[PDB]
């Protein structure tokens, strides 16, 4: 065994305060994000609404998930004057984050595929692969780090990490393929946005696997702190940063459909205070 | 004697897996509930019953799973790598029955809502399905959780059979209603309705099977299998089925628009393929 | 006979499970009802919106009320070798239901009067009498069964029950009068619906007074169970059963106003998959 | 010297009655809040401040009463003598002050919103009313709860007088604003506004009276009367008044439609009598 | 350690009551604010919607944040013969407020920048600086007062306060520059409102740094009380005061766009009972 479980390390009063600060800040940031997303939901045409439902869905999940994480943190540690001594429920803090990713990540895939130009079965087939792959990716990590031998088996820890990486590649390929296939059909402005969004999500993903293997280089209050805080910053940056991108795309693509005269939108669409489309009503219909 | 599943002690790994699936399920429903709500006006007033039912069931399922999670957290006590069941462990299974009692009946209405059944034929069908589905679950609750604290092998089987009677009544009514509708619906609508019906009716089989597992003995592993399986089942059927009935409602809504029977204020899409165009009702000048 | 308070009887593990099952199922059913009512709120014209606001209001109340009832139930009994022994808080279970009715019943009256053709003062006067009568009816029952001598006084139990019945008649008369007076002015189809709705509510009401006097025929775990479960079934059946009816009415009356050309509705109105009215927009106005 | 009401022991009957009214009140507010929200688009954009204020106050009142209920459940302990007050019993009365501090000010804005006050005259009035009403409650809190745990009879009376000063300032500003508006409004609108103002301003008298009751001694019965009365008062004034200001907003909205000053997308009704017909804004080219 | 942590001072029953009163009042005021903001969300054109989303976002955060603060306060002190004695969790009361500011303040910046006329890159770049600066400003303060040596290092308390002030100036400059640059393009009425809003936010901000250094003048139940109440009044006044202003702006700017014939709004826009714009519908379009 070379695996030093992070929920075994004792935390300083300062460390305990920092972890709580970032966790709650994150949760609040998501509530702010969720509120924004909801209010700016009708800025997108019915065609790209899947992008909105997915985003709002993930933010909702992330929000609640982080509430559990916070609770586990508060009920997972005891003050001993030598710092904060882990309980039997401290493991739940790490466990809870996996639960979040299991649901949050799959929704992120659909969100990206939603703004992609994939049509008919090609689209439906891609989603199924991505969702299943992303879900499996996280589950495999959960099995190795938490489930198997209480995450103390160095063999399993590494084995399932590799199995997970397999799924990670499957996901990256399907998404990259779908983005690259769509880019040609999109306008230059839309093409750029989609690419930007894809990069933010796919690129960020790398941080998670790296943090997973840190426990191998030993255990410590500081390390445990780094692991938790980093993952929090990662979750907030990716989820919020990426979400804003997919939205701007949906709007651009919506405005384009309006200008092209393919569809109509009941309000004017703006981006950085630059009008993209004008308000329009459908034609009155007789029966 | 029936080996009650809430009597079996669970490993730290088993306890973690059950929690993982339960919470994931609840979160999945939140995601589902949110989507359903946002995509509620993608359907005409005619098939709104399908939306209200779906959102209703997801809402119920969501809250129900919160209770299940709570019961699970208060149902077991940690004994150094093992989780020993307490008096409240039974509530975990009990809570799921409460969920089904309300969730299943709504699923029936949701299916019947997208069906072409008209007038009394429709209203009569719903009543039978709802009552049957509710009874089906209640019977199971009595046999497994209520009667002799779920330790009576005779009752466990008796009420299971009584339940199966109701299960057949439900399957028949729904299958007949779907079969009757399919002919009047378009090919695209026909396919979707059939697909939706299969997902619900087919999945249902899993529940009765898992019910009788406790007869083949008791164990931490078995108890784990029972819980996880039911969770996966609930999520897959409820979200799988729900997604289908929605796609139907939209298709049927778009058709009514194209046919010029009604109008919708926004364009309707399915897999990024336009089904109907945005249209406004004609302005009318009242006597004034 | 003499009054045997139901919160004094010890309950079996089976009885305890049954009561919890029905209580939670009821609360969830209300959530389902509340959600439906809210989503199907714009299926009714502004004229009959009082019917919707009242329904949603009562369902909201019922929902929260049942949450308290459930809490009281969980804190009302203690698990022993003899089953579930009642504590000091067991009385709160029954008390809470009265609180529910005090608010829920009055709203039901307004809901019925809302779909009635009562105009001007005749309408406003009726509401005041019904609300005050219904509120008093429940309050009187609360005083006799719970408040006065801790519900151990057989005399009060009966006296206030009679006083309550007086109010019950006052309410039934006002409502019946209003329904009978309206029926003539409405269409045959609307006439039938209103009558049906009135019957469902007024008829069900009888169950409550009957269950009130059961404690006189003695006390027992089984009886206590019957009292609770029956009232739960009653609440759910009446509240959802009646509500669905008054809604169907509001829609029919709304569709009629549209067909008659008295008003316009922005969406088509349906009943059992039969179109009642077509979608229409108001005429554009220059100011 | 002042017989604090949270010192008196309560009977099982008294305890049950207080709980009954508290919860009923909270539920009534939920019912009110729901209605207010659903009937929010029955009013023109011009008088929307009246709606936002009402929904705001009902929301506050609702949550406030939840705390009051919690405080009540943790404020008394069941004994052989009935329900004995603990250290947290004071919080029950304290919580109500918190409610009023926020609820009352919103009620003023709600009334001023349906008033015809224009420009600075309007903005100035609201500020005075809000600040006065907030101070009024704060002063009462200081005398009855904060200062010597409400045991100083001098302060109890002093701050009550200081509060009454603010109470007069508020009543004057509101009455002036209502009187100034009445002339510009229709007879039907005039009557409603007056009715609404009376319900709020008149009811207000009950609160100061109940405040000074503790001076005439302490008792389980008195304590019960104080709590229940204030609850009935809160419910009656808040829902009674609110319903009135709403009816006004609608009438004033319908008038603007008929007068051809604005347009509303749905027909407006009052007691089943059509006030305005549905109208759509004219489609405009840019 | 010339720093006298405020969570070390014991509080009187009167002090304890006053703190609770203001905290809850604040939270309720935000609920009232949040409700208003939500209902009056469609009083603004799509162009200035960022101003609404930001405000509703901050009010939502502030609301929840104050709930935690209230909880921390209830679990932070224990009632004794000497009054209310601070426990280990008393520090959390102050800690929680920092969490609030960390999220609330940044959103306030975006809210102001949203009503500003900044276009293209200049606008996007400004937001990034403001958000990062404001977030850092609060984080730095948190490090000095709470994180470092449990807030006992007098040197750090001052050092990080200075580092924070640096960020405070960076933020004030960016915002002031953006407001000054916009003023010229806006109408006189709009110009005045924007200026008023900016003043309320930027001016109020000064109170926070001042209250931060009060613990240096010693410790007291009274001092601790003053610090908490003042910050609460500050939060409520700035957040509601400023928010109301930025809203009035968004409406004026929306009405202007309508009058100028640049866009259309489906309802009439009013300010203090004075009509600014009339209701207008987009022109019906026949698609190809
Ligand atoms: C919003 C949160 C996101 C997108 C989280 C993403 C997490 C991953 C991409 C994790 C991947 C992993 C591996 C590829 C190997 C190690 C185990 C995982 C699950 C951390
Ligand atoms: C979303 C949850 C669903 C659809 C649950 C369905 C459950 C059943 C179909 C259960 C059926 C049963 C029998 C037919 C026999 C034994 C008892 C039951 C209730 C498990
Ligand atoms: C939704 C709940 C409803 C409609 C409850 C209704 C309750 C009654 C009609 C109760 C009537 C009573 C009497 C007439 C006599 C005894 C006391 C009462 C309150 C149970
Ligand atoms: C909905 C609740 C309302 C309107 C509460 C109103 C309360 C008052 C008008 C209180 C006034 C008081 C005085 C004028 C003197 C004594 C102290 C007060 C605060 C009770
Ligand atoms: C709604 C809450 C607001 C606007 C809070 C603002 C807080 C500050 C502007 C704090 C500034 C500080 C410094 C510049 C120095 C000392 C540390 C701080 C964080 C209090
Ligand atoms: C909307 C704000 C909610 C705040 C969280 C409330 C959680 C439950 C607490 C209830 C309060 C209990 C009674 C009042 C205590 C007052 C203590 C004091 O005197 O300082
Ligand atoms: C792998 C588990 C994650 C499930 C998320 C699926 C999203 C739910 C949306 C479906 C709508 C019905
Ligand atoms: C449907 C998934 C079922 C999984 C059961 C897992 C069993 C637990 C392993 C330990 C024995
Ligand atoms: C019905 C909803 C109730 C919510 C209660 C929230 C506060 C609970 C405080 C409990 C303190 C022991
Ligand atoms: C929707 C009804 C849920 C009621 C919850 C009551 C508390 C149960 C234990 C947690
Ligand atoms: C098992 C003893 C209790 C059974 C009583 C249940 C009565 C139900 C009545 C519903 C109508
Ligand atoms: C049991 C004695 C106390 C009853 C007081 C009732 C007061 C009600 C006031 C209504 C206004």
């Amino acid at each position: 065994t070379n695996v030093s479980v992070p929920w075994g390390a004792t935390l300083s009063n300062a460390e305990h305060q920092l972890i709580f600060y970032f966790l709650v800040v994150a949760a609040l940031a998501f509530v702010a994000g969720f509120i924004r997303t909801y209010i700016t939901r009708n800025e997108v045409g019915s065609r790209y609404r899947t992008a909105v439902s997915a985003r709002l869905g993930m933010l909702g999940v992330a929000l609640l998930a982080y509430i559990l994480i916070i609770v586990a943190f508060l009920l997972g540690y005891d003050s001993t004057a030598g710092g904060w001594v882990p309980n039997d429920g401290a493991i739940n803090i790490f466990s809870t984050r996996y639960i979040e990713w299991t649901v949050s990540v799959p929704l992120l895939t659909i969100e990206l595929l939603a703004v992609c130009a994939t049509l008919g079965v090609q689209a439906r087939r891609n989603t199924a692969i991505a969702v299943t792959a992303t879900g499996a990716m996280i589950f495999c990590g959960f099995l190795g780090a938490i489930v198997i031998d209480n995450g103390t088996n160095t063999g399993a820890f590494i084995l399932w990490a590799v199995i997970s990486c397999v799924f990670w590649v499957i996901a990256n390929v399907v998404l990259i393929r779908a983005v690259r296939q769509s880019l040609p059909t999109l306008t230059p402005e839309s093409h750029t946005m989609l690419k930007s969004a894809a990069i933010v999500l796919l690129a960020g993903w790398v941080v998670y696997p790296i943090v997973y293997f840190l426990p191998l280089f030993g255990a410590s209050g500081g390390l445990t702190t780094t692991i938790l805080i980093t993952l929090t910053v990662a979750d907030v940056i990716v989820k919020l940063g990426f979400s804003t991108q997919t939205h701007r795309v949906a709007k651009l693509r919506t405005a384009e459909d309006v200008r092209a005269g393919d569809d109509v939108h009941p309000e004017s669409i703006w981006i950085s205070s630059v009008k993209q489309s004008d308000a329009g009503l459908p034609r009155e219909v007789y029966l």
